């Protein structure tokens, strides 16, 4: 199994989102409930201005690629600016968030060590 | 750990490269190596126009995300052509190959579900 995806290869895939978090969408481009990939999976995710994915932690490990815009990433309480351009590695269980404080929709990919999203449990940090 | 890190970041870092690999030059970015992350790693590498990363495989999965220029994918011998703004899965063991035959470089981050590149073991394919 190879294969290669972009926004239009999932055009029809409805965008996920909750109320919970205002401003943040996303897709899964590599999935095994869409796609029987195993081993990795991926998404993409835009958070727009003013969204902030809140303080949460999950037991992957995480790492995010940076594609458009800008943010303010919390580090377990040490902010530092991501951009376009970036790559982030998060440590599983380790608190993170993201805020979009830009002009620009800050857009990333996000991929975990899980076959699929769906298995991974989301905690907040409060 | 939480970390962030762009090319200007591993300026440090010498490029590496391989005889069999004509034209292929890469950094790691997230790796046990160089940062004591674990579950994900991450690389990023360039293609120069006429560069041939070819036919090989390795147990683990893989992902690649293609930031620039463009290249044919050989999906264990069947050809895609690859992008700015796609995916790649490769399944564990999947034999897969990618050349640049454009004017520009391709550029591309890999990730694997190893806390470290040193852990994947290549093998040549047909
Ligand atoms: C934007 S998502 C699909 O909630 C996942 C982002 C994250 O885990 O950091
Ligand atoms: C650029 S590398 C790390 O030599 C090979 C990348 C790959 O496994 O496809
Ligand atoms: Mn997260
Ligand atoms: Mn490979």
């Amino acid at each position: 199994m190879i294969f290669v995806k972009n926004l239009a290869s999932v055009l029809s895939q409805e965008w996920s989102s909750t109320e919970k978090y205002p401003g943040v969408r996303w897709k899964f481009l590599i999935d095994a409930d869409f796609d029987g990939s195993s081993g990795l999976s991926l998404g993409f995710a835009e958070i727009a201005p003013g969204g902030d994915l809140t303080l949460h932690y999950h037991s992957p490990a995480e790492i995010a690629v940076v594609t458009n815009g800008k943010g303010i990433l919390n580090k377990s309480g040490k902010l530092e600016t991501i951009k376009k351009g970036d790559v982030v590695y998060i440590a599983g269980n380790a608190e993170h968030a993201l805020k979009n404080n830009g002009k620009e929709t800050l857009e990333f990919y996000w991929i975990f060590p899980t076959d699929r999203f769906s298995e991974v449990e989301y905690f907040p940090a409060k």
